[PDB]
């Protein structure tokens, strides 16, 4: 019943491959469905073509501004921003889905594959996903981050959609 949805993922272009998501659409259904919907693109705007601005190794991979493509932007299907849904999932480790946010009650569109476990951000940013399948993937990913963040080849969200 909770939704599964996909990225494939491309490095200047060229596909690397396709990571599955669950949405924890029973335990924080509207933060999975801004997602899910973000993924299907059925609103008139979302992830496809975006970016992911922000990779660090042994962290995380973030992204999902599509307006901007630096992580100054995005929006969700709710307005600019919505609020925290409730933090009764935790960041336990790798391959959680979790939403990017600049203080309380302010998500958009923007999140965050966790590469590691990030315990501190529990009860700071809303968990409402992990990855399925191409786990992998998002591995694969990680080695064109760097320390700082930027990318060394440019990581994109080729096609995206609902399985």
């Amino acid at each position: 019943v909770n939704p599964t949805v996909f990225f494939d993922i491309a490095v200047d272009g060229e596909p690397l491959g396709r990571v599955s998501f669950e949405l924890f659409a029973d335990k924080v259904p509207k933060t999975a469905e801004n997602f899910r919907a973000l993924s299907t693109g059925e609103k008139g705007f979302g992830y496809k073509g975006s970016c992911f601005h922000r990779i660090i190794p042994g962290f995380m991979c973030q992204g999902g501004d599509f307006t901007r493509h630096n992580g100054t932007g995005g929006k969700s299907i709710y307005g600019e921003k919505f609020e925290d849904e409730n933090f009764i999932l935790k960041h336990t480790g790798p391959g959680i889905l979790s939403m990017a946010n600049a203080g309380p009650n302010t998500n958009g569109s923007q999140f965050f594959i966790c590469t590691a476990k990030t315990e501190w951000l529990d009860g700071k940013h809303v968990v409402f996903g992990k990855v399925k399948e191409g786990m992998n993937i998002v591995e694969a990913m990680e080695r064109f981050g760097s320390r700082n963040g930027k990318t060394s080849k440019k990581i994109t969200i080729a096609d995206c959609g609902q399985l």
